[PDB]
Formats: C-alpha cells, structure tokens, sequence
C-alpha cells in the first residue's frame, strides 16, 4: 500500500506517508489511532540472511533495553500472530522532523546550533558507550532532529557490545582503524564519526569523501598530514600498512586554515577528535568537560546506563535468530 509494496500496520496506524528506504528498511510516517498523534514507521525483512536477523534482534533488543533524550526508542512492533507467517517486522518509532543529513544539504546552521547539536550527540554517546555498546555506524543521516533542535540517535543495527563490508550509504565517517580493517578497534571509532559531523556542520560539506577507502585515506592524510609508524601500530594489512607509509610526505593543514570561520574553541575540540591514532584520542567525557560545551556541560543532567550490556548471536542459525526475534517481539502483541 506504498510505492507498490505492503505496509500492513492497521487499523491502529492509518494515513501513511512515505518518507525514505534505503538498506535499513522502509521508512513511514502514521497515525496513531490510540495516541492521537503521528509516529515514524520502519519495515524490515531481515529473515532470509543471516546478517540481517543478527541486526534487527540486535537493534531491538538494544533499544528496549535503551531510555534517553537522545536516543530513538521503541513504541510498538508490529508483526504476525505466527512465526510461521512472519515475513516482515514493524518497528514504530517517534516521528522527528528531519535528520542531520537533510538540514546540512541545505541550511546554514550558527555556532550556537552547532554546539547544542554536538553536546546532544555526545550526551547520547555518553549513554551508549556507558552501556559497553559502540554504535559503529555514525552519520548525519541517523541523528534525527525536530523543529526545536532536540536531537535523537538512530539505527543500531550495526551496533555491538564494546568486548565489514556489506553494502552502506556511505563510508565517510569511519574511523580509519575501521577502512583498514583492524582487528581490535574500540569505543574511539564512534568519536572520529562526530568529529566527522562536526567538521560537515561547520562547513555544510564532508570532510573526508572519497569514491573507496584509498580515496579516503588520500583526503584523511591530506589534512592530518602523513601518519607515524605509531599511528600504524595497529594489526592490519601489512601491504596496506607498507602503503600508507610509502606516500608522498604530507604536512597538516591547520584547521583555521580549512575553517576560516568556526569557533577557535570547536576547532580545538575537532582536534582532539580527529586525531589518527585511536588511543590518543579524546574520549565523550572529555569531550563533553570540554570548554567548547560549558555552556551546556552538566555531570548531574548525563545519564549513563542502569544497566549496562551484556548479551553472542554470531554464532547461531538464522532460524534460531528469527525465534528470538519471535519471542522478543511478544510483549507487543495484543494481548
Ligand atoms: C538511517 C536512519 C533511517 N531511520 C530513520 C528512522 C526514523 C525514526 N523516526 C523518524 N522520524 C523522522 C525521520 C525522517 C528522516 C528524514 N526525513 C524526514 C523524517 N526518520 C525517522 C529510523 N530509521
């Protein structure tokens, strides 16, 4: 019953309305019969690979267990009496207005809407990383915003406790240690990807693009300068390895020289950020204690997590996936 496919949701959620697809699933807009007001509304059909069931039982699972400001939760799901004709899952959420990728395309934002945008990142980070979880998947395009700048973290399908390369949109937020295939990377991934927003709010472009991850690296080099052999300590393709160090030499960019225009005090937090090696980079709590974000900063007002997290769902069959998937989903079905 949209764009020719099925968005079986009633009657509790009528007049739908498209709003994107991509490899997350379909997303609607509906409303809510029983609330009186219109929710955002995510179709996935996860139960054909393996791959797939592992996510969708890993994002459910982590947004249930999930409660903050700033991260989207869960309000309903919705999907067949029988595990036997379950095909699709339902997954509603609060409708936002819009996402960070739409408003940086277009809008100019102030400083002052930079600075609340990164706190609320980093405060929802704060929480998640608090949990043992890393996001993995940071991008302007999951930090979802309404028309009062109140942002919410999105899609935790690639998330996993804190203890690739299918198919994405886009590549340009991951950490180096990631495009290079390390083994043994850790919480500083998902703090490289804010500092990749930030750069792209201040600038309304991304800072690192690039057609595949040679590309990439060419721009990441091209304004942090050449790495170290420390910054390549990390266990990864020595031929990639002995490639990287074999470049022409680069020296830094100055980040006034590349933002002409941005707080002195962001940049110094963009900094310490995008720093190539992971360990000498700043971690969220050192991020949001920076003074960049004093006008926001409050240790009394940053949940971490009550219950932080702990599961493996790797190893198991997708058919033992889809029954716990099945089992998760019980307590919303009526009744
Ligand atoms: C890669 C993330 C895909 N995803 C988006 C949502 C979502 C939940 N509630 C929403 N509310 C509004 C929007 C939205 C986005 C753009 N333009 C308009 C409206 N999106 C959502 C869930 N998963």
């Amino acid at each position: 019953m949209v764009r020719g496919q099925v968005f079986d949701v009633g009657p509790r959620y009528t007049n739908l309305s498209y709003i994107g697809e991509g490899a997350y699933g379909m997303v609607c807009s509906a409303y809510d019969n029983v609330n009186k007001v219109r929710v955002a509304i995510k179709k996935i059909s996860p139960f054909e690979h393996q791959t797939y069931c592992q996510r969708t039982l890993r994002e459910i699972k982590i947004l249930l267990r999930f409660r903050h400001e700033n991260i989207i939760g869960i309000n309903d799901i919705i999907r067949a009496p029988t595990i036997e004709q379950m095909k699709d899952v339902y997954i509603v959420q609060d409708l936002m207005e819009t996402d960070l990728y739409k408003l940086l395309k277009t809008q100019h934002l102030s400083n002052d809407h930079i600075c609340y945008f990164l706190y609320q990142i980093l405060r929802g980070l704060k929480y998640i990383h608090s949990a043992n979880v890393l996001h993995r998947d940071l991008k302007p395009s999951n930090l979802l915003l309404n028309t009062t700048c109140d942002l919410k973290i999105c899609d935790f399908g690639l998330a996993r406790v804190a203890d690739l390369t299918e198919y994405v949109a886009t590549r340009w937020y991951r950490a180096p240690e990631i495009m290079l295939n390390s083994k043994g990377y850790t919480k500083s991934i998902d703090i490289w990807s804010v500092g990749c927003i930030l750069a792209e709010m201040l600038s309304n472009r991304p800072i690192f693009p690039g057609k595949h991850y040679l590309d990439q690296l060419n721009h990441i080099l091209g304004i942090l300068g050449s790495p170290s052999q420390e910054d390549l300590n990390c266990i990864i393709n020595l031929k990639a390895r002995n490639y990287l160090l074999s470049l022409p030499h680069k020296n830094k960019v100055p980040w006034n020289r590349l933002f002409p225009n941005a707080d002195s005090k962001a940049l110094d937090l963009l900094d310490k950020m995008l720093t190539f090696n992971p360990h000498k980079r700043i971690e969220v709590e050192q991020a949001l204690a920076h003074p960049y974000l004093e006008q926001y900063y409050d240790p009394s007002d940053e949940p971490i997590a009550e219950a932080p997290f702990k599961f493996e769902l790797d190893d198991l069959p997708k058919e033992k996936l889809k029954e716990l998937i099945f089992e998760e989903t019980a307590r919303f079905q009526p009744g």
